[PDB]
């Protein structure tokens, strides 16, 4: 038999000078025992690679460094773009294969965000802590962990699929008879969860034939909402601005004013705050303003470093990434989503909201 | 050979109170020429019918009235919620049979908006132009004449649907075995038009199998535009309140922005006034408002009565109608739309927007 929510625990960084708390582990906890127990390999995505910027990053790096010197085969994939740092991790861990990833070299759009941890095929993260300093230890994050090898191994296989766009020589993403050849496999989608869980991918071009696009689950979702849809993101806006013109894309923008307006469902956005020199946020936040006086719509906004991507919907699902609810994100950038609709799980992590919607780092939108 | 732009010219109500003024054939000239030349039929649909409210409306209703008592068969289709002047109307013209018409008895939220005429399968009127004194005289309006029998043909089939659906005994409006036997029939549609015009339809559940969803054709236009989308409407917001509760449908909004800010179309809106009362339409206005700095939109509004349904995409499609880019029209109400891709007819309608844009009764937009 198969374990209800797949050992998923949840995991979160809650700064000193916040004043977020809770009982559940840590991502620098979380960390140390992926090292602490692995045995075989220990595979690493996200956007940037910065561990020592902080005083627990640096920790987990000598862990880390410790790991790869006692036989541990360990791979760290970065986007291409994060690669500043990179002559500085080589020198700490020469030990460690790190490995510049680039999903899109038609374009020059799709970033890799990751963002996850899986080792031996057993244990694994999932979340929207980056694998650095500040993402350990002074920015507040949200992800999940689990130990259970079913569901550790189906993330290994995201790990496979971003693994093959290196930038070296006959790739997937240098050549098209690579990169076509190459087998994107998944074991558990929507249809199929484990224990109630599964993965969801984007971006599309990379999900082969069997793996979910993450827009098509995120916005089904919301469109399926019947009470509650309780958000906490970086922005929910429907423009974004990627190099120099702006690019129009509601998508979800749209899936969540109609949950409101047609169907009366109570919303929550915790978001970023806005900005004077964007003024189109504020646009946007007064559309989603005055939906508050009369539909069940809320936002609250934070000014904290904050990489929390958390979604609850009616209390039955809950979607926990590390992009953004934005056009960019969702039809360019390459991640993983984790979705969970195990009761006692998707509670915990209504707690979590609970908690951050009431926080001092959370005041009322004022316009 | 056939006629390039199916012998269709321009038709307005320009009021002498207004500064607009044109050398089109004014509604009051159009009307009269077809009661003038009938010789067997006048068929007439639009939502209300008032002709006795101003001076050329009652001069058309007597022109009317004289065809109807020599011999000439009068129709005249309203919207049973236009049904309180239905006993005046009959004791000033008992030979014109006037029926009132339900096109959605199942919900009760579709309308009979017209909005035409036709006559001996020659002549026809299609517009905005209500059989109402203010749409005669008082109201500016915009429609199309034409006396292409091809044409006009196709037109009084529209009619054919609307007059199925009166409230009387077994009909295409009270059974459903004499609403699926209903010949939905069109001559001409996008893929095949008459001299570059043909019709568009609404709602979807009145389409049968060959008529095109106005809905449809409108927003691939939006989306295909490549320089220019001029529109004068009564109002683009993506709320509408039917009812007790709103509606929010932004599928017109979006391919409107879209077009703006992925494309750089350039987009001028002529629409109506926005009210305190409804802040929401406020919050859309300010959307729509900061979108005019950088890109190229541009908003103004009028105040006075007009009921002109304007669209013109890259001066190479124009959009006659009767209803509101919105969701209550555009999804539940039952009207027929004028489409012309002739680069003359739709060079006229640019003159026309031109002259409405820089007119008195247009200010630009500031909140």
């Amino acid at each position: 038999s198969v374990p209800a929510g797949a050992k998923c625990r949840l995991v979160e960084t809650l700064p000193e000078n916040m004043d977020f708390r809770s009982d559940h582990l840590t991502t620098f906890e979380c960390f140390n025992e992926i090292i602490t127990l692995a045995k075989k390999y220990i595979y690493i995505a996200s956007f940037c690679c910065n561990p020592l910027s902080t005083t627990r990053g640096a920790l987990i790096f000598d862990k880390l460094k410790e790991a790869s010197e006692k036989g541990i085969k360990i791979i760290v994939l970065l986007d291409e773009r994060g690669k500043r740092n990179l002559g500085e991790l080589q020198s700490h861990c020469p030990d460690i294969n790190f490995i510049t990833v680039n999903i899109d070299k038609k374009n020059n759009v799709g970033l890799l965000l990751g963002c996850f941890w899986v080792s031996d095929d057993e244990r694994c993260y999932v979340g929207n802590a980056s694998f650095t300093g500040g993402s350990i230890h002074t920015i507040k994050t949200l992800g999940v962990y689990s130990d259970y090898p079913p569901l550790a191994t189906d993330l290994r296989r995201r790990f496979d699929t971003f693994k093959a766009f290196n930038s070296a020589k006959n790739s997937a993403a240098n050549l098209a008879s690579a990169a076509a050849a190459l087998p994107v496999s998944t074991a558990y989608h929507i249809k199929n969860p484990i224990g109630g869980v599964f993965f969801t991918d984007s971006p599309e071009h990379l999900l082969g034939y069997s793996r979910d696009l993450d827009t098509d689950v995120v916005i089904d979702k919301l469109k399926s909402a019947k009470t509650s849809i309780d958000i906490e993101h970086l922005a929910i806006v429907p423009t974004t601005r990627v190099d120099g013109n702006s690019y129009y894309w509601p998508d979800i923008y749209n899936s969540i004013i109609e949950a409101a307006i047609n169907r009366g469902v109570k919303i929550r956005l915790l978001v970023g705050n806005w900005d004077k020199n964007d003024v189109y946020s504020m646009a946007t936040a007064r559309s989603l303003d005055e939906l508050c006086v009369q539909n069940d719509l809320s936002v609250k906004v934070f000014t904290i470093q904050n990489n929390t991507k958390l979604l609850i919907v009616d209390d039955e699902y809950v979607h926990i990434t590390s992009a953004n609810f934005d056009g960019t994100h969702y039809q360019n950038h390459g991640f993983v989503s984790f979705n969970s609709i195990d009761k006692q799980l998707v509670s915990e992590a209504k707690k979590i909201f609970e908690r951050d919607w009431v926080s001092s780092h959370s005041k009322s939108l004022k316009i």
